[PDB]
This record gives structure tokens, sequence and C-alpha cells, in this order.
């Protein structure tokens, strides 16, 4: 919990991550499972709970590589959590609707409301990612938008929302064999297009980006968590139990009517 | 199964409907829990499909009294449904942007796009509910709402939505073990109003309003369907099979 | 003045329709400006009251070819007229998340809301028009459109929209000496996009398009009003005289406090 | 003119700005009519060109107290203004499904897109103003909220929103004359409400809140302009010049 949490200090190297790395779980697979299914089951009873107080604000951002475990997280850390309190907010390729405003808007819109638990599957970090690795805007442009970015989860966090960033971290071998499975998996061919192969070429280049955007706004109202996610049954344990410790945190209450 | 069907012949009386039968399943909640776990992985299955193939729009409509079910139809029958595809849109106390145009506007905001599965817990049908009940518009008002429901409903289902229209239907009193249960419980005594009184108190005039929107808006392109809701186990079951067997019905083909 | 009214009886013929007449006003131009210059001073009183009132919707709907005159409409015709209580809504080409739900979608959610006065440059009627011309969607999906959209209009209005629909109606001839205007003028250019001569092409095509469309939505809740738009001044002058005449007849009071 | 920009520093006070303050002008009311007319052909036209080139974004933020004056500026300066390119967003008693979220979303949600002009009536420093005065926040969270709108308002001019922040100023004595006036205007009597006696009960702490919200938010990046807007005919001639001179600093281009 306190190793993968990046402390606010601007001192974050990447390298000190490994994605085979497993240290926080003993058992292996078969008892990672078991676990899972424990943090699970009170996975849905603390989101019963948000909805119920409905006072809290719980945000999940989700940055990874293309098949870094991004969906993979949401299907099986979620699984069984009820769709009232649970909404998943997609972020993709901005529309011209999107780009007449600041790049903050659309994201600003999907954050949740009081009771709400939601996901972003991709974020306004991808302001910071891919308009850096493929110059979408100059240097002079992007590089103010760390302190954005740090100011809008200040607000958000002050008036009351919890924030919990991960990072699902995979090496660049196991992109390689993800992509390949994805390509040769007929019920999985068509999340695969022609642009994610660009974004191989560019790799080290969006390292570099993730490294420097997680240093700029890891802070102590909004953390950054490095998740190794190249086994997914520890990146669906160690998410789960980062998610259900937070919420526990925040000692929720069920009201009391008169 | 069809027996549930409201047939749009406006002819519809919901007497002729017990909310404590069980009779579409041979045996009881023993059974039915196994049966709708197979059911529950069908519909797994079915809402990849739909996301993958991005085509069909598929819109949940749940309507019910207070403690009717609606919340627990959601939670049971969607349990472990991908979230990236499903979404909940309530309908609640219209606020005063919401009342400054008209009442289908909040609504139809919210409806599913392609590829998506949205259930609304309340919807429209509540402009001719409680609306009607408590005169929130005069009945010269909300009786031209039937046709334009009607007419709202046509156009979604000619622009590619599937309308699965469901009225839990649960008895006086069920709603009272329920409300009583409802206070008596710790975890779910937030639940609970001082409004919910005054709303037990007009129970014939709900009933006699959700004949009259069943009777008027149940057509071929957007069928109601009325679910005997005195038993969980038998309407999460009935309310899983009328989606599944709708959803296996758009034969969905995941893309070349 | 009652001539340019569509009747709800779906006998209506454009060829009836003469884009130079001017037979409902007895003078000129410089007359009609004078004429226009009363008619926007009652106007501008009458916007004043419909926001303090605050119970009527209005909805002006302007549908003509390019260069027919909506833009030059809504600057002279709304000239004045206070923007707390006017708004201009454009529909363009539908996005991906627009096309993902029904062709209503995008353009109810820009409806009047009470008190408010709302021009929709471009409509609805685009989805029966464009649509139809270019078979964007086959002619079992769009020939259904028409009672989809009367119904919409007729929700509208019992729900307390005043619905006013201008088609502004220039001649083959004039289209060509405004796009021509469009081209040669600096200021004007910007306007004009390639696409405009692939529509001129297609003329006929969508002058059969307007006739079906004002046939069957022109109602009694709802009408349609066919302006003679190749002179300016008379289109100006028009437009204005049946917005005015529409807006007297809601006899709108100012609210009386306590 | 520079006079009436509130400089970043942190040491503005108020009560070195009188409403009746008239000194930009030395024509009087007939001669500012007249050069009111021409700076807005001029406003006219640059916002024709902001439209065309559809690049810069301009919000407009108006704040006063009631009866202040910001209905009359919107209606004065952009009379005969394109509606097309130009956008007015009231900011009211905010809904539930408004204060569900933080109270920065409804306001972010109306900011101008390009090639747009959007005017807000009342604003975000509502949370930082009726919210102060009447507590409707404890003052732990409404402080907070200061640094909130200094970013918000970095951010958005960073990312090519030119910000002008007008605070129309005006006296006690001339909102007590002008509610009256109101009151006895039989086309106004309906802009008075019970609620707005209160808001001059609360005059001095409102005064406090507004200086410290301008000295608090002045920057170089979204200034704040205190306007003496005792006068009205100064109010638009100077609220015109300062919104004229920053569009044509904008040097906007036809698209070729
Ligand atoms: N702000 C943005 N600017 C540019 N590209 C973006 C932005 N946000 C998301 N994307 C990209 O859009 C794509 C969406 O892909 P997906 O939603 O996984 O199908 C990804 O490759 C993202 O990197
Ligand atoms: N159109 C409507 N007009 C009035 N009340 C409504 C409308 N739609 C929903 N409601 C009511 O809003 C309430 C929502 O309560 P809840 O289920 O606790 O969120 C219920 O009492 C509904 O009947
Ligand atoms: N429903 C629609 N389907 C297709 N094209 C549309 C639709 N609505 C508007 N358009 C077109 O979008 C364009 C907008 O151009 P403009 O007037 O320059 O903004 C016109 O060519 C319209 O015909
Ligand atoms: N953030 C806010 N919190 C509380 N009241 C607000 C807020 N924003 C605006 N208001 C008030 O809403 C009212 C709007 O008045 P009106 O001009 O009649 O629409 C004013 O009294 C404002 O002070
Ligand atoms: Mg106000």
């Amino acid at each position: 919990m306190k190793k993968y949490r990046v402390q606010p200090d601007g001192r974050f190297e990447l390298k000190r991550f490994d994605p085979d790395d497993t240290s926080a779980f003993e058992g292996g697979k078969q008892a990672a499972l078991e676990a899972l299914a424990v943090l699970n089951r009170r996975l849905e009873k603390l989101q019963e709970l948000l909805y119920a107080e409905g006072q809290h604000k719980v945000l999940v951002v989700l940055q990874a590589m293309d098949a870094g475990g991004k969906d993979g997280t949401i299907r099986v850390v979620f699984d069984g959590v009820n769709p009232s309190g649970v909404r998943v907010a997609s972020f993709g390729v901005p529309t011209e609707q999107e780009l007449a405003r600041d790049y903050l808007w659309r994201v600003h819109q999907q954050v949740p409301r009081k009771g709400e638990l939601v996901i972003f599957n991709r974020s306004h970090y991808e302001d910071v990612l891919v308009v850096r690795v493929k110059n979408l805007v100059p240097q002079q442009v992007w590089q103010k938008r760390y302190r954005h970015i740090r100011e809008f989860e200040r607000m958000l966090a002050d008036e009351g929302t919890t924030i919990l960033k991960f990072f699902l971290h995979i090496s660049k071998d196991e992109q390689r064999q993800r992509l390949q499975e994805r390509l040769d998996n007929p019920e999985k061919r068509w999340k695969f297009r022609m642009g994610d192969l660009e974004d191989r070429r560019l790799w080290d280049r969006y390292q570099e980006a993730y490294e420097a955007a997680i240093r700029e706004t890891s802070t102590e109202y909004a953390p950054w968590y490095v998740i190794p996610a190249n086994k997914n049954w520890y990146r669906n344990w160690l998410v789960s139990h980062i998610l259900v410790e937070t919420l526990e945190g925040l000692a929720m209450q069920y009201p009391q009517p008169e």
C-alpha cells in the first residue's frame, strides 16, 4: 500500500518499479483469487454504504499503455458491484466540440456526484501523455498542464472527492504478447486498430511521459499508485486492496433519519 | 411467458395480474436461483456481444410502487454484467432547469447510445403517474402525454432502440411488510422518507394511474410486461428470462 | 399575410411560390426598412415581456438552401434583441457521439426553456433533407421521420412551445449570384465550403425534399411559412411581421407579485 | 483606461473606488452616448470577426449587488451584437444536481467555445459571495475557493480564453433608489423578491466579500475591473471601451 504509493517529493523514478513484482502477496495465483473474492465482497458492501450515505464522491483514474489492463481491471475489480452507484467514463480521441473548449471541460463534466463511484478509463492525463509523445501541442503549452491538473484535483478533493489514480505498469515484452493475443483472439480482434503499432514504436517516449506526469501530479490529496500489471491476478488483487483500504478509511455511516 | 406481455389492444386490466403469481416457473426459490445463474451468464455474454457489435441500443424501463423492487432488480439481474456497457439513469424530483423544458427533455438526454444497455430507474412515465395522482399539471395536460410517449418510443424504436418496459407489480400488503422491514433495518432506514406515508394513502390512485399508463402505452415496438414482484426470486428470474430472450432475438454478431 | 402560411391539408406545391414575390408589401426597400425598424422595436419589447412572464417557450426554425439567408435573418431580425433571452443553436454535420443516438437527441437538447426564444439555424429537418438527398440512411428509415417530427413538435407545442418554421425560398439564379458574391468578398469567403457546389448540382432534389418536408410537417400547432427570400429587405420584413404577430397573439403579461 | 484595472498585488481596497466617479470621460451623458454608439459599432464588427476566425474564446464575467446593473450592461453593451456568437449564462440558486458535484462543475460547463463570446450574469464568484455572507458552507471550505478560482482561471487563460471580469460598483443609496424604482415600475416589479431585502440588510458583509474576492482573484491572466456603476451612461461606456480595446488587441483575422 505505502510501497506502491508515489510520495509527493518529486523524486519518482519508474525504473524503481518492476512490472513482474508480486512482493506484496505471498500465496501465488490460486491464493490471490480467493483473497480477491474476499476484497470484492467488501467492495460491494462499501459501495452500497457510499450510495446510502450519499456524501462522498469516489474517482478511480486508470492509466496504462495499450493492453496495459484498463478494461480487465474494470471487469474483474468491479464485478458484482451495483450499477446504480458505479459508472465508467471513457476518454478517447477528442471531437471538434471537445477541442473547442479547454482540455479539462470534457473531463470535469464526467466527475462523480455525491454517493457515486466513477472510473475514468483514460483521463485528463492523456493531455500530458499522448499530446506530449505525439507533439500535438508544444512543451510551452503541455508543461503548464501539470499545475492545472494538481489544482483541478485539489479543488475536487477539497470539495469532497476521494481521488485514486492507478498506473497499470506493464513491460514492453508483455505489451507485445498481449497485442498479439488480442489479434489472434476472434472475440478480441475488433479492439485492435492500426494506430496501436505507432504507440509501440514510441514506447520509450510514453515511459518518459508517464514518469514526468506521475512525478508532477502525485499529491497527498490525489496520490498515484504504480501497479505491477504484468500478472493480472496480482494487478486485480492490489487495485482491489488499495480501493477497499481507502473506502474503509472514509469511515462511512448509514444515515439515521427521524 | 408471453402471458406477461401486455397486448396493444387497449383492453388491459391490472386485476387480471396477481403479484403472488409464480405459474411461469415450475418449482420454487432454490430451483429459480440456479435457473437465474444460467440466465445471468447468458446476459453477461449477450451484453459483451452488444458492446462489441456496437449497433443496437437497449433501453430497460423499470416502474414500480415504492419498495416494488426497482433497486433489487438492477442489483441482481445485472450482477456481473460489465459496467462499460451498462448504465443506470435515475429519474427523481425534477429540478427548475428540468421543469423549464418539456418533461421529455431530461429523459431523452439519457437514452442509450449504440452498443449500450441503459436502465431507467423510474422514467418519463412518472409524468403520467405521480404527476397525475398529485395533479402537478391538470388532467387536460397529462392526458395528451400518452400519445407523446407512444410517439417518442416509436421514434426511438424506429431509430434502433430495443425497448423493454417492466412494471414490477407488488400488492398493498407486500408494500406494508417491505416498508416496515425498511424502517426496522438500520442499513435500509435511510431509504425511508416521511412522504412515503402520503404515497401509501394514494395506493388506489397510483394503481389506476399504472393501469391507464400500461393500457395506453403498451405497443408492438415498446411492450409493457407486468412482473409479479411479491417474490423477489420470481421477479429476478422472469425479468432475466424476458431480457435474455429479447437480446437472443437480436441475433447480434461479433464484428469481422 | 396569411397567404404564406402552409395549410395542414397536404396539398402544398412549392411552384405556387415565387422567390421574387413582394405582394404583401406595398412599396420597396426604403419603405420596408422603416416598417422593419417599427417591427424590430415591437420585437425587442415582446422578448422582454416573454423573459419577464417566464412561461412561454419560443422556437424559430430557419431552413434554406446554402446562401438562402439564414445568417442574415438572425442578424437583421434579432438586431437589438436582448442576448439574455435570445439563443442561436446551429445544426451541422453530426458527430459520432451524435449519430450514436437517434437523430432527435442532439436537437431536443437545444429546445428553448421557459421565457427563452431559440433560433434553430438548420434543424431536425436536415434529417429529411440532406439525409434524403444523399441517402445517408435508406428511404425506409427517413420516410418514417415525417411522423416522428410531427409528433415531436406536437409534444413541444402541447407542453408550451410556440413553433414558427420559416423556409427562406430563393431561386437557382439567386443562389449563383450569392455564392459568387460570397467567393469574391474577402470577409465572407470563409463561409464558402467546397461542398456548397455539390449541393448546388443537386438543387432539384433539394427542392423536391423541401416540398415533401413542408407538405408532411406543416401543422396547426407547428406551421410552415414560405418566405420569398430573393429580396433580403422583403425577407427581413415578412419574417419580423409573422414573428411579431405570433408573439402579440400570446397576450403575454408582466407578473404582478404580492 | 488602466486606472480601473485591479493590480495583482493583494493590496486592493474598495473604499479607494467612488461609485459616482466619471474621471475617465470628460464630455458628460450626451457626449458619452455618442462615444458608446461608436464603440458598439466596433464591438459588432469585432464579434463578427471572432466568430469567423473561430479560434479565441471570450469570457465576460459580471458581478454586482442586486440592481447593480448586470441586466442593463448586457442589454446596452451587447445591443445589436449578433446572437449567433453571443451567449448569456446566468448563475442562480444551485439545484440538487448542481450541489451534488463541486461548485465549479456547473460553471465550467458554460465556458465559451472557440469563436464564442459568453457573458456570465453572476458566476463561480457567488461561491465566495452569498456562500460566504450567508455561511452556506463553513469558512474552512469557502476560504480554499479563492485558490481554486485563480487556478481554474489560469487554466482557462492558458488554454486560449480572454477573461474580463467586471465588478459593477454601486453605492448603498443608489441600490435603495433602484430597488424602489423597480418596485414602483409595473414592467419591472416582477424583478423584485422578498429575499432582496435581506441582501440589503447584509450590505456591509457583501462589500467585505467583494473586496476579499477581488483582492484574492485579480490576476495578470484574469483581471478585475471596478466599474463605477452609479451613472449607467458611464458604466455602459467604460465596460464597452475595456471590451473593445481587449478584442482589438487580439488582432483577429478573417480565414482564407
Ligand atoms: N486528450 C487526448 N488527445 C489525444 N489523443 C487522446 C486524448 N485522449 C485520449 N486519446 C487517445 O485516444 C485513443 C482512444 O482509444 P480507445 O478509447 O482505447 O479505443 C487512445 O489511443 C488515447 O491515447
Ligand atoms: N416527473 C416527476 N414529477 C414529480 N416527481 C417525480 C417525477 N419523476 C420522479 N419523481 C419522484 O421523485 C422521487 C424520487 O425518489 P427516489 O426513488 O428516492 O430517488 C419519487 O418520489 C418519484 O415519484
Ligand atoms: N442531419 C444532418 N445530416 C447530415 N448533414 C447535416 C445534418 N444537419 C446538418 N448537416 C449539414 O452540415 C452542414 C453545416 O454547415 P454550416 O452551415 O457551415 O455549419 C451543412 O452542409 C448541412 O447540410
Ligand atoms: N453559488 C450560489 N449559491 C447560492 N445562491 C446562489 C449561487 N449562485 C447564485 N445564487 C443566487 O441565486 C439568485 C439568482 O437570482 P435571479 O437574478 O433572480 O435569477 C441570487 O440571489 C444569487 O445570489
Ligand atoms: Mg440576478
